[PDB]
């Protein structure tokens, strides 16, 4: 079948725009093949549990276990006998009243936001917030108001502005790893009284007291309406949750079109998180040693005059412009360390990055390699950094 | 914290309006507790393969011992897609980790701002949503109607012609030859949700599409993967070049984290299984025209041509005492409502599944003989 044109040439266009213009024809994210000794930086399993033999053990037991047939809408599924344990081990860990297991962490996002909004609703969202917490907002025809990242002072003159509204950000953020000013949040929350949605992707199970996260670090949690994560990153499976300090959980599973119409994680993934959830309260010691070696990179890239915006295991190499960010990407894994591009659509298209991501498996010798290569890089790379 | 008073209102006035006026005080959709002996109709596990122990047996292998935007390079790319792909005679095959995901991330990347997409009114929400999410221009025509359509193509222009191949809340199947004219005829793009046929019909399962020998002349199939084939994903057949770009493209496929590797092998043994399951697909189209036929004859409204068989049951006072009198007699389907439905065309839904019997075809109809005998309430 002959695709008519209006969709055959916005495939042709994109393919020369987005493929044909790298040296190697491929989309930029596409580089080139790693090998055994090469450093990668680019999963989110931030303590190294992907491969854990308990959390295979129980998810392959619970697995052969059987089936209840539950193929259908967690709609369905919210009397209280038909919920999952793991919702109530979660709540118990964050501090948090009440969790909603969610498919993903988008879905999380995009389902609390369509249940809390209204189409006159002010949201204050942090320019550098996760792209679901944006569409979100976008989905639920809220009016959004942009922060300039983790200016609270901007924040302030938006909320005086505008009113009340639902405040946004991510406590880690994604793509530069800069931690938000969360202390300083909730009183601006309190102050205007707005809501805050907190996304803790990326601080939960590596940050707080047995990795209960961010919030928890800080003795925030009593004071946050909502936070949310993607349980893809340290809880290495996907999934999503979203935690509630009052009764919006309750009304989510009814509301949110994700929730409602696209089918459930069945019952043997919720018992799999389970064992997760018992192995990640213990690791201090991997937490430990995450935060070390994070703290090495971030200061030894520092003094190579490099901009490191990180408090965190993830590292943003400000790259410019795609045509420099593919020249830094090569220049990189020629040599043995392997990042991950950030261009657009999550990100400007002169403002890519290159995401080191690290976890508690990396040692004190990647950590020299990497700072090394990324000397040389700078001192002889025919290229820039932003 | 106290929610502020602009989210507190919602809330108060939701659980109000949609939990407190029913007589168990929780959501419509919610029941009573089903006993072993009931009959259970809500599983979209329809050749019945949650348990089945050869399935469980090679996820459970995989298993023992980041985005998908990062993994399209030829050798991460995992084999259970070319295999789809000439399951089903398309041309290309992407997973995907829904079959929400599937329609949301295809309609982004086939779609521009004004695109014209004609949508069957019942088609499924993810298609709504997708074209939405696009700001395309969506023109609903009514069901399965190809002379409304036939008008609003010739207004508003060439665009993507969007349809269930069997639609989840009725069980109607879609004139698929003929909304194939109609798309060649107008320069028109088309998508079919195969969801519920795919694995239920056609050769081997190859679904509706095959079974008529439509696949060559559609440009886009798509399908959940949480019915037949009993997984948490989802899949976009091409017979075209766009899986190229979705994966760089569709907010889905690129901001939300990729199926694990694992994942794959399971399919992988679930698609042999569908198959080979001539068996369980005939058994399974046999015991749903036997319903079709008995719930018919009681002057039921029964739209269905397939395994879901959805009973119309009007507004919500009706429908919750239609399934209080269905669950206390020991059938258990699915109530369907706002905002999947209108809210005074609320649908009591039937999911058949190849373990049903017999014997559970007749209780059935016999529960809905007696039903519509009670008085207390009607049916549409
Ligand atoms: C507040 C409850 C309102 C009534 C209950 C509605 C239940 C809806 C459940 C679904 O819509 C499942 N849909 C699956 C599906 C999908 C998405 O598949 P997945 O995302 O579940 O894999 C796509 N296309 C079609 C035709 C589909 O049927
Ligand atoms: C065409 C390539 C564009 C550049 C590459 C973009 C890669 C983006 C990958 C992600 O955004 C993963 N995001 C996860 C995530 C999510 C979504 O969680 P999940 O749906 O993956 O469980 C929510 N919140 C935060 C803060 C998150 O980081
Ligand atoms: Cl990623």
């Amino acid at each position: 079948p002959q695709l008519p044109d209006f969709i055959q040439n916005k495939i042709d266009h994109y393919i020369e725009n987005y493929f044909d213009i790298n040296k190697n024809g491929k989309h930029l994210v596409l580089g080139k093949q790693a090998s055994p000794d090469d450093i990668i930086l680019q999963s989110n399993d931030y303590l190294a549990l992907a491969n854990h033999p308990l959390i295979k053990a129980r998810l392959a037991k619970s697995l052969l276990e059987e089936q209840q047939s539950l193929f259908m809408s967690a709609s369905f599924l919210q009397n209280d006998y038909d919920k999952p344990m793991i919702e109530k081990r979660l709540a118990k860990f964050t501090g948090f009243d009440e969790c909603l297991l969610s498919q993903s962490g988008w879905n999380a996002n995009v389902g609390l936001l369509q249940t809390i909004c209204q189409p006159n609703t002010n949201v204050y969202i942090d320019f550098f917030a996760h792209m679901s917490l944006w569409e979100g907002a976008r989905y639920a025809n809220a009016q959004a108001h942009p922060f300039m990242h983790n200016n609270c002072d901007h924040l302030r003159m938006l909320i005086q502005r505008h009113g009340p509204g639902i405040i946004v950000v991510d406590s880690i953020y994604s793509t530069l790893g800069t931690i938000a000013p969360l202390a300083e949040l909730v009183n601006i929350s309190k102050e205007f009284g707005c809501a805050l949605l907190v996304d803790e992707s990326h601080s939960l199970g590596t940050h707080g007291p047995n990795g209960a996260g961010l919030l928890a670090e800080l003795g925030l949690t009593r004071e946050v309406h909502f936070m949310t994560a993607s349980l893809a990153k340290t809880f290495a499976y996907r999934a999503g949750a979203i935690w509630c300090n009052n009764e919006v959980n309750r009304c989510v599973p009814f509301i949110s079109y994700p929730a409602i119409f696209s089918s459930t994680l069945l019952p043997y993934e919720a018992a799999g998180l389970e064992t997760t959830l018992e192995i990640i309260e213990s690791a201090d010691n991997r937490r430990q040693h995450l935060d070390r070696m994070a703290r090495k990179l971030r200061i030894g890239l520092s003094q190579l005059g490099l901009t490191i915006r990180s408090e965190s295991q993830i590292i943003g190499l400000e790259t410019g412009d795609e045509r420099n960010t593919e020249k830094v990407r090569d220049y990189l894994e020629s040599n043995g360390v392997f990042g991950s591009v950030f261009c657009r659509p999550a990100t400007s298209k002169n403002k890519n990055i290159i995401r080191l991501s690290l976890n508690s498996d990396v040692n004190d010798e990647q950590i020299a390699k990497i700072i090394e290569v990324c000397s040389d890089a700078v001192n002889y790379g025919d290229f820039y950094f932003r």
